[PDB]
């Protein structure tokens, strides 16, 4: 992802309520980060948001508007049409992706920052003073945890938040085994570390569990089917990893809220290369298990 | 289309060595009829041929041609496919090439292709070649035959068939068609089981066979490749699950017979609806313990 700014004091995107704004789909794990992350800064009088939707197309993303979906929603500033209408309008000469999320600066109509990872990081402090005590003092990343939660963050990143991508789009048998057996072999690790524990690492609340989260919460209802993960399943293989998932989902309202399993399901399963008939599966029953 | 029977005086008289199975291990249909040869030990007496899983343009190849683990050529014919067979029996045949085949060696015809009625074949029609033990199992017995009908036919219409319609569908409509009433059969078929090591009259019946070669492939293919995944049966129907598994592991006739390697690549070779022909690794194991 190739637009990395931040927002800092003094710098090309000073810090300001009501100027930056988030457009993502709730189908995307990266995008949906930001979701989590922008309700439990409180951050949403703050930073607007915009629903995408689900409906890939063929050119990229669109709004609302362009591919009706429930709760998805037409660009409200400048009649975009698609994602790439954002990028274009910020550089007519980009040649990256079309991604989500796109952190957009409404002054100068710019994008920010494009990297789910960053995104999450900004909203740690960057708008602090605009938010009451308690929320201000949230910190995902904290100096004490980083080295830890970045070691974690590297292999689940690589081997489960691409891994399942890897595995589901791999159009040879080499290159899908490849990928799945890594991916269980660290969801076996994570089952480990998860093990007796509310959180992955300093027993609070991290970026560490919001970026797993993403990936574990679609994995029964979309992951084992249409990406071929289905060793075995998280609510009856990774009773620990279950455990959290459902503590974090059912007990936190930033991962329950931003957690929309139709439109999760309908744009994996619209993946048209990966499933041609594009019929959506009823079950899992439930989406997810209560506690 | 080939629906006739094997009885003393009729066209085609009960022998050993004349009459031969042609079978793919991945069809539920085929397996029907390998599981009972085995329960009944007719392996002596009625040959078999496994064809390739890997199903193809001129539908089921013999293994020489494709070959795959298990995989056998045609003994008699050099037949390339099994469409060879069946043009063999009647060059004028117009209906689907399907398995199973139960075929006479002798004037070179199918007898019968409907593995609903092969199995009952082999209840009695080779009764006299059996030792006392095997003579007188009987998977369809006067006492039990309605009670067998009855839950055959919504097996056959809802779970049997009802796989391969939610699998098939290609409407959004026609998948949920199918697949509901797929797993209000199940959740009949739990209640049935809850208890229970067999489906009628407390004991082995054709009525669990038939069951039987779909539920074995459930968890192994269903649930993913053909979307039939509210539950699966080892985690959402501990009845049938159980009595699955004492089929398979107490009696060999279901485990010989039953190739997950073949099954799971035959399904995801199916192009239209598994483009890239990828194979998944799990669930693993493909049948749990007891
Ligand atoms: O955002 S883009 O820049 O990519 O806009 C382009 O759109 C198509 C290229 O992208 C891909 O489209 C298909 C589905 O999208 C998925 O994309 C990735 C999958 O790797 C998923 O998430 S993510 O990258 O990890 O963030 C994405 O998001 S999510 O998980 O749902 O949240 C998916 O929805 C995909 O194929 S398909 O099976 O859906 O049909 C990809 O095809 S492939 O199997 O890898 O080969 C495809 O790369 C392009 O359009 S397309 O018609 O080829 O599919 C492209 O248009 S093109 O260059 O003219 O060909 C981009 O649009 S455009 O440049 O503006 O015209
Ligand atoms: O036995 S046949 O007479 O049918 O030989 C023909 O082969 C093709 C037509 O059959 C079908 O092939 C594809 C897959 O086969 C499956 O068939 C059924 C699925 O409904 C399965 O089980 S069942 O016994 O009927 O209950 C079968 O068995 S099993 O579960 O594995 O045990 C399957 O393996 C199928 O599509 S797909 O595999 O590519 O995804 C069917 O296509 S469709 O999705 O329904 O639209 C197809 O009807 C024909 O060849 S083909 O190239 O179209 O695929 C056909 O050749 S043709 O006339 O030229 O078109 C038959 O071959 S031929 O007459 O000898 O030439």
């Amino acid at each position: 992802s190739t637009f990395r700014r931040f927002i800092e004091k003094g710098g090309e995107f000073e810090p300001e309520k009501g100027r930056y704004h988030l457009y993502v789909a709730y189908s995307s794990p990266w995008a949906t980060r930001t979701l989590i992350v922008r309700k439990i800064k409180g951050l949403e009088e703050i930073v607007g948001v915009t629903i995408v939707s689900p409906l890939f197309s063929a050119h990229g993303w669109p709004f609302g508007d362009v591919s009706p979906f429930p709760g998805a929603e037409a660009d409200p500033f400048y009649n975009a049409q698609y994602v790439r209408d954002l990028y274009l309008r910020a550089d007519p000469k980009y040649e990256g992706r079309f991604t989500v999320p796109v952190l957009w600066d409404k002054k100068t109509e710019t994008v920010v920052n494009n990297e789910s990872s960053e995104i999450i990081r900004i909203f740690n402090t960057a708008f602090n003073e605009f938010l009451p005590a308690d929320k201000a003092a949230i910190h995902l990343y904290p100096e004490a945890l980083k080295s830890e939660i970045d070691e974690i963050n590297e292999w689940v990143y690589d081997t489960v938040n691409n891994g399942v991508y890897k595995a589901g789009f791999a159009t040879t048998q080499q290159a899908y085994e490849a990928a799945v057996i890594p991916l269980f072999e660290s969801l076996d690790r994570l089952e480990k570390i998860l093990t007796g524990k509310d959180y992955l690492v300093g027993d609070q609340l991290t970026e560490a569990d919001v970026r797993l989260f993403v990936t574990i919460i679609r994995f029964d209802p979309a992951y084992v089917g249409h990406f071929k993960c289905n060793l075995r399943t998280i609510r009856d293989g990774y009773p620990a990893i279950h455990l959290w998932l459902r503590k974090l989902y059912w007990n936190n309202s930033a991962f329950s809220e931003t957690c929309k399993f139709d439109h999760i399901k309908a744009s994996y399963y619209a993946q048209k290369n990966v499933n041609p008939t594009l019929v959506v599966p009823l079950g899992p029953i439930p989406n997810i298990l209560p506690l």
